[PDB]
């Protein structure tokens, strides 16, 4: 299979196996040529991720900043 479009908006590949519990802190950008791309920062991993919004623990968390 091919690659998805060309490249722009800060968030591209998203790593689900994230929680909580190793997240650092969330953040969040509000590009506009892109949607709400919400970024996050690992801890036992170290490092700036996209976090998926279809997570169990963000799905609490995005329900709680935004529904």
């Amino acid at each position: 299979k091919p690659v998805s479009l060309s490249y722009r908006c800060p968030c591209r590949f998203f790593e689900s196996h994230v929680a909580r519990a190793n997240v650092k802190h969330l953040k969040i950008l509000n590009t506009p040529n892109c949607a709400l791309q919400i970024v996050a920062r690992l801890k036992n991993n170290n490092r700036q991720v996209c976090i998926d919004p279809k997570l169990k623990w963000i799905q609490e968390y995005l329900e709680k900043a935004l529904n």
